[PDB]
């Protein structure tokens, strides 16, 4: 029996075989008051405390969210489905540690991404069983709410301020900061890792004042603050929240009386109506994600990060090959999971106007001159790879390239990755390559489980990735300093290097995207 | 080995065994075919041509090194064989150049480029393609060892080619 | 010591662990035991480290030897703390009859119970918390002696007598290498014979009795001392290094074995300061500024002779790597200590 003394109660967790040894793991801890009733969109309050013990022996309730129907039956997305009842009452955490107890480990806390719409704890993929056991880290891993019901704002009205979600993130912090000495963890060893929005709530959590001290190190996989989905302005967020309220019919005078309203809705008639809050969207859509709400977040967090206003830490961040080829399926014409996609120039050219709403006429031409410069015009697959390119580039490598820059231009290391393995069990077709989200069974280690399936190529990719995260999170630095491997650079300006992660030969390189991101980070802003 | 080593001590001959059949992992079937080929290009080619070009450039002169990895459309030799010995040579006379040849359009693009930087080499001293907003060819120097891929797709700046491997047949190797 | 030595006149702030061999190796986990940091000032290191081959027991070999033991002590159990416990009767000399054998070859220089990364006093494999700067921040005296092989020789290599000269042939340091590296594949040890036996010229007799010496002292201390030096030093702290080379006037074992491991100790504690104990005064002389050297180290951080006319020891850094010798003649700033021999140690043989 494995019972838990915690400031809130007691916990009981329960033993599992990971590879011939013992973790434990406790899911599903309380970490705040359920946020039902009154308390709907409201920031996160404090847990009551109870006595007798609280028996975290499965996962919690996902949050409220929509879910992608777009390929009923294909494990390719269902993977990505919450795999937990939804309920508003969704507020938990897991936390897994090695057996026996350690006495003082590093902490790694995870962020799943999901758009800030969707995503939970509990995913397969986000299973941080494998890590507790192989590395002897402990891994956290917390729900927070997602959608209007994590980001609504009406700024500075604390019946609806923004940002719930990520201060449902900082609660969870909070709660390993006061009690993980109890589970045998180092609060004062913690590395946050999160995966697209969760990088991105990563990356806030290194501008926001309040998180300065619920964590030591960072790390960004497929995502930044800066990426053009993640951070929602206050005129947009104003637009929504009334446009929601139009939706429920809540139109109101008062705004106090927009959000009681709003508060009466059930869960199900919010969500329906998200979806819509906004004219046109994009398979890339956020209508509910930060705010700059002058509490989490005191300014546009641009002007943070050029005026070096963060958390001073070393920082690990990188990216996928291929990480817009995923969202081409949703919406692009022409394309199929289900084909190769060859499309044509006036197929691409309607893609952009898929990816970019509005977007001027010339915003869009000159996306087409600059990536439609064939070597040369033969290949069929010419336009399929340009849009790719494009929804990758734009959304999610170029912003982790600038975001890394201009962090490590005020003085910390900070080490770049691109990865380029394709899972051998993807369900995904050739055509898309290495896909968004599909390093992340490498970082968690599920290919270290023969029983699996993956190849033996695989498992020794994900054993290295492994030793490299964890290290990074223990001493600040991700070498694998044992078995004659490249050493990873740190990343600077000017030099600009970057380790690719790949079952053959991994290499140092340099300026990744170079001409890419001139376009998309000097001038496409402009237009 | 013994072919190709003739003697060459056992011990020498185990060095090699153990320095290239290091396996990631002892999987897959053509190992052992692609070590030996290895073994022979790096101790032949590839390890004295990067020591040539370390020791001449110590002496002040801007050096300029090439890894060429494109494989012919009509090599007429298998597969298996990649990127062989003598087969760059076509590209630099420009041969893909004669569009009634046979070779693909981004191989006609691909010799273009080479002439265009073993011209330039020739009458001013450094392999740059000016025009076409090409990868820029840094001279190589002792410490970085810089070098640029010559390929169909995207010529890269790299660093260090085989290091491991010529530690190996150079410094260690001349001593068995 | 933190608690008490304030009342014998002592100061808990300036306090230096100073060991030989294991005790070195000792002090170089109290570097990186955060259990340690706060109970002491410096370090000095002679002959050891905890990277020599023979200083941390791996958790498969601790688990091994451990069962061994147990079945040799008809203590085998299911439940492990029934192991112990059973253990736990037995007469310390019933345990220490069988600890020679928990192993089933052992050399001269076996630890069959050693150090070992239990998650405690040492929270991970001490080489990656060495190669990523997780230890403590400070100054560092680190040295070897000349011979440091020679003693285990003695213990178990064909032809080797403290009672002759040992002059051993080709075949007999081969079968030495077999003591020595139980295995170790074959290849493995062509290597060693390979690197050092390379004569200028074939033609002196003691070659094969001086080469297996060298493997042994390269490979257990000098090299690893080098390599703890040289990595400790590039996250930014004064690191000294020396190389004793005197043998004792007094030594007790033959000339052949020369500058032998642990026989700088006595130097160090000033035995040689007692005049009637038959040290010759060059020896005096010699313990004297080792003495007074240590002494600085401890006291301010820099093993300086400052009042007659020393030779100055600079800081060892990685690139120069400046060492001095110990001797009774004139002490020397040299550089790169075995440099050819370590790097066949260092960066080869981990891999065989
Ligand atoms: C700010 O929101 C308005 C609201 O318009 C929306 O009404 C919502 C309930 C929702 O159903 C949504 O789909 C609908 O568009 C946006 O105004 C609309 O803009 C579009 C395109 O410009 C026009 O065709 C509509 O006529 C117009 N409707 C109204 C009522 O004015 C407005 O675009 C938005 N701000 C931006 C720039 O996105
Ligand atoms: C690859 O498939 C796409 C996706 O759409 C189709 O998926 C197929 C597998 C098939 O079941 C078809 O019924 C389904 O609609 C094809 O795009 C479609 O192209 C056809 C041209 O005949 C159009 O009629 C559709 O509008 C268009 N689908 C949409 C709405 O995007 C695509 O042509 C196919 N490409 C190939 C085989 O190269
Ligand atoms: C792990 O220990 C086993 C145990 O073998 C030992 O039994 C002990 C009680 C002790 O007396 C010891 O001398 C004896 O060897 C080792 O297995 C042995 O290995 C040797 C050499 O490979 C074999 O010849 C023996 O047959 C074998 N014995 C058994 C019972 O299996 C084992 O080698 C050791 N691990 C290593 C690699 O050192
Ligand atoms: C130096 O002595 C070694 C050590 O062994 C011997 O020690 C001698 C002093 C003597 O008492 C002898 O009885 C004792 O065994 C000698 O090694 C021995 O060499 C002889 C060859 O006649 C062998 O019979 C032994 O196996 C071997 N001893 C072992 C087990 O190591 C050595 O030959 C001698 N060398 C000289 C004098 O140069
Ligand atoms: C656990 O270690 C505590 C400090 O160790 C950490 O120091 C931090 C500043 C940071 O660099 C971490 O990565 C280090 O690991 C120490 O103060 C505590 O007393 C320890 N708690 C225990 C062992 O109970
Ligand atoms: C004894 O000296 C104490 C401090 O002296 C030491 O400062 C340390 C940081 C370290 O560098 C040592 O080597 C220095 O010698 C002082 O604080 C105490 O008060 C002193 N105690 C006495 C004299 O009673
Ligand atoms: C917690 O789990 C244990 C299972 O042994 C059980 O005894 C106790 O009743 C549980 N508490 C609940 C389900 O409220
Ligand atoms: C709006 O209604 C709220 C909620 O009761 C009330 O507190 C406030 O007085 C109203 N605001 C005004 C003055 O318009
Ligand atoms: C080191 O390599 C060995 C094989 O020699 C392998 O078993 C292990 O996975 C490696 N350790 C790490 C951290 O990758
Ligand atoms: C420059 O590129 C053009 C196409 O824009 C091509 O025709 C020509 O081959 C190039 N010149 C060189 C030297 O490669
Ligand atoms: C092993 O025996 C110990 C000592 O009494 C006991 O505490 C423990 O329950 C046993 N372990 C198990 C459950 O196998
Ligand atoms: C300094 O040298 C004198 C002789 O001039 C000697 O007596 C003394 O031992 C020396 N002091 C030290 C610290 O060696
Ligand atoms: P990330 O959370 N970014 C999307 C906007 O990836 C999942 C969609
Ligand atoms: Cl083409
Ligand atoms: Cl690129
Ligand atoms: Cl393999
Ligand atoms: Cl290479
Ligand atoms: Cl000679
Ligand atoms: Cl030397
Ligand atoms: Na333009
Ligand atoms: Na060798």
């Amino acid at each position: 029996d494995i019972i838990i003394a915690t400031k809130n109660g007691k916990v009981r967790g329960m033993q599992l075989t990971v590879f011939g040894g013992t973790v434990t793991a406790f899911l599903g801890i309380p970490y705040a008051q359920p946020p039902l009733g009154r308390l709907r969109f409201k920031k996160p309050q404090s847990l009551t405390k109870w006595s007798d013990i609280w028996n975290a022996t499965k996962y919690a309730n996902s949050c409220c969210q929509n879910i992608d129907q777009s390929f009923p039956g294909f494990h390719g997305s269902e993977m990505w489905n919450p795999n937990t009842d939804l309920s508003e009452d969704c507020l938990y955490l897991n936390v897994w540690i090695p057996a026996p107890k350690p006495k003082n480990a590093t902490v790694l806390i995870w962020i799943y991404g999901g758009g800030f719409q969707t995503g939970t704890s509990s995913l397969h993929v986000y299973d941080g069983k494998f890590l507790a056991r192989v590395e002897r880290v402990i891994v956290v891993s917390m729900n927070y709410r997602v959608g209007a019901l994590g980001f609504l704002a009406l700024p500075g009205n604390p019946e609806a301020p923004g940002n719930m979600g990520l201060f449902d993130q900082q609660l969870a912090l909070q709660w390993v900061q006061k009690n993980i000495a109890a589970f045998g963890g180092n609060p004062k060893s913690v590395t946050l890792f999160g995966e697209s929005a969760g990088a991105a709530s990563v990356s806030l959590h290194l501008l926001s004042p309040g998180s300065h001290s619920l964590f030591t190190r960072a790390i960004l996989q497929s995502g930044s603050f800066n990426a053009p989905w993640a951070v929602t302005s206050l005129y947009e967020a104003r637009n929504r929240t009334l446009n929601l309220a139009k939706l429920t019919g809540c139109s109101r005078e008062n705004e106090t009386e927009i959000i009681k309203c709003l508060r009466n809705k059930d869960p199900q008639e919010i969500l329906l109506n998200e979806a819509f809050v906004v004219p046109y969207g994009t398979p890339l859509s956020v209508n509910f994600g930060p705010t700059v709400d002058g509490d989490f977040l005191t300014d546009m967090p641009d002007i943070l990060l050029e005026l070096g206003q963060f958390k001073k830490t070393q920082i690990l961040v990188g990216v996928n090959k291929d990480e817009g080829t995923a969202f081409l399926v949703y919406g692009a014409p022409g394309f199929s999971k289900d084909n190769n996609s060859i499309i044509t120039r006036k197929e691409f050219q309607e893609g952009l106007k898929i990816f970019f709403p509005g977007v001027s006429e010339f915003g869009k031409e000159s996306i087409l001159f600059h990536y439609t410069d064939w070597v040369d015009d033969q290949r069929p697959e010419n336009y399929r790879e340009a849009l790719g390119d494009v929804v990758g580039d734009y959304n999610f490598i170029c912003p982790a390239l600038e975001f890394t820059k201009k962090f490590s231009e005020w003085g910390n290391n900070a080490f770049f990755y691109y990865f380029e393995h394709r899972s051998s069990k993807l369900p995904w077709p050739e055509w898309m390559g290495v896909m968004h989200g599909y390093e992340i069974e490498f970082v968690f280690g599920l290919p270290l489980e023969r029983r699996d399936q993956y190849t033996k190529a695989e498992e020794i990719l994900s054993r290295s990735i492994v030793k490299r995260w964890a290290n990074f999170a223990k001493y600040g630095n991700p070498q694998e300093t044992q078995n004659n491997s490249t050493s990873w650079p740190v990343f600077k300006s000017t030099e600009q290097k970057y380790l690719t992660l790949n079952t053959e030969s991994t290499r140092i390189m340099t300026k990744l995207r170079a001409q890419q991101c001139r376009f998309w980070t000097s001038f496409f802003p402009k237009v």
